């Protein structure tokens, strides 16, 4: 945690396919990691235009930039300087399935990021096939500890052309690189965040994306203490 | 709304079956509709005592009492006189599947619930046929339009004897039975919960249950407009 400053930069390298669409992005961006607030400029620089709403790539672009007040221990800031995995599936409800597996590290004070994804099933005259989607609504993804690491699930809901919503699923499991001896353990808490797309260009193969990340426990009283 | 006082008692009946076993319950209770909060005392009338645990079936027992501040559209407490059902699928990551759809009115002053729920597939060793669950932690549900009604999701955690966890995911469909031309529409938003086991007797035949349950939207800084 003294490794992460109020101010920090990341770098990230990914590669994946979507039904058979190969490609590779890169960023790089930077945040405030208490403040829970982030921009990542991202780069397709492979398999360019991607035929699919480059969306569904969104939350595979930064655990560290949630802010968890003092009151919440930090199970990412807390990871370094050896840093944390990440593994997820986001499963859609018309049949898109997206697995992601990263790595984070830290070298030099920059955080580093390699992503790899596997997306499968995606319908070919849906949404995200046809780009017919604008962006995320804000979502709240619930953690818990498990197994000596932290699970997450998170409902998503994707806007589409014409108004409506497609939903999506995610299951991820968070993994410290560091024993546990060395990490106290929050209890079951909540991540609120807004990400936004704040800028694009030649076809979706630059984006600009920013996210605000606040972890909070339930503050709702407890009739079994408590309480109000 | 005006039908919908600050305080104000319901009643319940249940039907189902989950895994070939038959039962019926019924419940009453009261909370404070504009505050989020009510108490159910349910019964176990047919089929007890039941060989499962008694938590699948807690969200089965209330929409009218989420406190939806001055600023959120109340789609439930709009609907009255009329009221509203809602139509649920929650699936285990274990394999159990319960569906449960709902009738709420208003009758006499008093709010009427019938609720039907058939339940398969939980897993003869796992724990809730097996009874080993500790009530539900807190949870958010995102509430969106869709097609003159509001859809729910949200993932919950069961706790476990012994001390995991088992998580399931609720889809939900509410719809009023009052004119879509009467209804006021809420954007995107939140609900979050607490619902505690205060009481039980006979082996689980007998249940009270408190919930607390707060709406909000997003209220996180937009980098679209605004924006802290």
């Amino acid at each position: 945690e003294e490794l992460i400053k109020e101010d920090m930069h990341m770098k990230l390298y990914m590669e994946g396919t979507v039904n058979n669409h190969h490609f590779k992005c890169t960023s790089e961006g930077e945040g405030k990691p208490y403040e829970g607030t982030q921009t990542g400029r991202i780069k397709v620089v492979e398999g360019g235009p991607l035929p699919f709403a480059f969306d569904i790539l969104a939350t595979c672009f930064s655990k560290t930039f949630i802010n968890h007040t003092q009151g919440i221990p930090d199970f990412f800031k807390q990871s370094f300087p050896e840093g944390f995995t990440w593994e997820r599936v986001t499963t859609y409800e018309d049949g898109g399935v997206l697995t992601a597996t990263q790595d984070t590290s830290l070298q030099d004070g920059c955080l580093i990021y390699n992503v790899k994804i596997r997306g499968v099933n995606f319908p070919s005259n849906g949404p995200v096939m046809q780009k017919k989607t604008l962006g995320w609504e804000a979502s709240t993804e619930m953690l818990y500890p498990a197994d000596g690491g932290l699970e997450g699930r998170c409902d998503m809901a994707l806007k589409l052309v014409g108004g409506g919503h497609l939903i999506c699923n995610l299951k991820t499991t968070y993994r410290s690189k560091k024993p546990a001896k060395n990490l106290k353990m929050p209890g079951v808490y909540f991540v609120d965040r807004r990400l936004e797309r704040i800028k694009e260009a030649d076809n979706e193969t630059y984006v600009e994306q920013h996210e605000v990340a606040v972890a909070r426990y339930c503050d709702l009283p407890s009739k079994l203490g408590h309480k109000l």
